[PDB]
């Protein structure tokens, strides 16, 4: 498979959006957590089908498959949330009809800071002018950077990210730099996922 | 400062080694933890002077300075340990005269698995044929990838890593790939540092 072809299959593998909605009345700690939780449940179902569409993922052992989805699922969700909210300052686009204002974060104890960390990282991706095609490779690298067919798969995604950056036309050095900047941003997603998780544990 | 000049100052900023030694008798949980702990203490002193030699680090606010050293110190220590043990399968080179066999890990409860994670990541760096000059930039990127003079500093280190990879002579695409592989290895160091820390907490 060529890089371009790898990208095209990732593009077609995007999960469908989820059918949700904001309760008409003002959010409460209960209804906001109820909404986020139902949303994630449906996204988690679609995430499994998405990973199965990544070229070579189903050829991995069932155990490795489950292992990857299990250890980086909050990260895959957050980066999708960031991509969706990239062009909307102060807003988190959890789902097409589940758009939350930053200030709504005070509706839940301790979610405000997590919202703020998501908004900041999203702003960095915006400043970097992240492209939708680079978002697809970066998302697949989060799921896979955790040995043999796996390393092969990661390499393929990496060559697909490099091909996408080459098509932007900047210089060779600026292409390396851009690569380094995209990858260093994923470690920020890792950090916010760890805090979001602890935020969940203490909560439920 | 040119990339080459940035590298040369990092090279001269390497901390001096520490004066330590193995107790003559066979290690016990107490004497192994005593040795590791004294070693780290002295390395932690030298780490502070090293960071102060990174071009632009002292111009950062005192608060940011302390913040960086405080959040990624175990990572900077582990990557130095990995570099030192790169050419020695089954051995962790904690210090010139503090060389531990893998099997000595059973001398302390729960250290065996941490030793094993360090040895595995070290083997990956060996397979990648990590160069000492790339090790210097990667180490400085761990300390700095955590806004303005900081971003400037990180960019400078990144351009220094890219310059070092260009001098290896591989193709443009293989240079991007190599960059992506070095950076993805640092996230493994992050993970082992988290486990080593928890291992310490539960312990002391
Ligand atoms: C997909 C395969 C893995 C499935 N496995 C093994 C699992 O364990 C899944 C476990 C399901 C966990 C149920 C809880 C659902 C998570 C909802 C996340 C909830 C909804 C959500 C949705 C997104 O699309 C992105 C981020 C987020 C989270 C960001 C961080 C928040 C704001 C935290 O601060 C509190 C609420 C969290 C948000
Ligand atoms: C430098 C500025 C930061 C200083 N600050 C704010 C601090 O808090 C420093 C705190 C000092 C912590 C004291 C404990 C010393 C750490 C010794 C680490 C101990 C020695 C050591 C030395 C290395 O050069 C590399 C890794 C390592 C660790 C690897 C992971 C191990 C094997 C764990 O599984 C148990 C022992 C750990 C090893
Ligand atoms: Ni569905
Ligand atoms: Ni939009
Ligand atoms: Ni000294
Ligand atoms: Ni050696």
């Amino acid at each position: 498979l060529s890089p371009e072809q790898l990208v095209l299959t990732l593009l077609e593998a995007e999960p469908p959006n989820v059918l949700v909605s904001r309760p008409s009345m003002p959010f409460t700690e209960a209804s906001m957590m109820m909404s986020l939780t139902k949303l994630a449940d449906k996204e988690l179902v679609h995430m499994i089908g998405w990973a199965k569409k990544i070229p070579g993922f189903v050829e991995l052992s069932l155990l490795d498959q489950v292992r990857l989805l299990e250890s980086c699922w909050m990260e895959v969700l957050m980066v999708g949330l960031m991509w969706r909210s990239i062009d909307h300052p102060g807003k988190l686009i959890f789902a097409p009809d589940l758009v939350l204002d930053r200030d709504e974060g005070k509706c839940v104890e301790g979610i405000l800071e997590i919202f703020d960390m998501l908004l900041a990282t999203t702003s960095r991706f915006r400043e970097l002018k992240l492209q939708h095609k680079e978002y697809l490779c970066v998302k697949a690298m989060i799921l896979l950077n955790s040995s043999r067919k796996l390393t092969h798969l990661l390499n393929a995604v990496t060559d697909a990210l490099v091909w996408v950056i080459a098509k932007s036309g900047i210089s060779s050095q600026q292409q390396s730099v851009r690569l380094a900047n995209l990858l260093m941003l994923l470690s920020h997603v890792r950090h916010i996922s760890n805090k979001g998780m602890e935020h969940l544990l203490s909560m439920k």
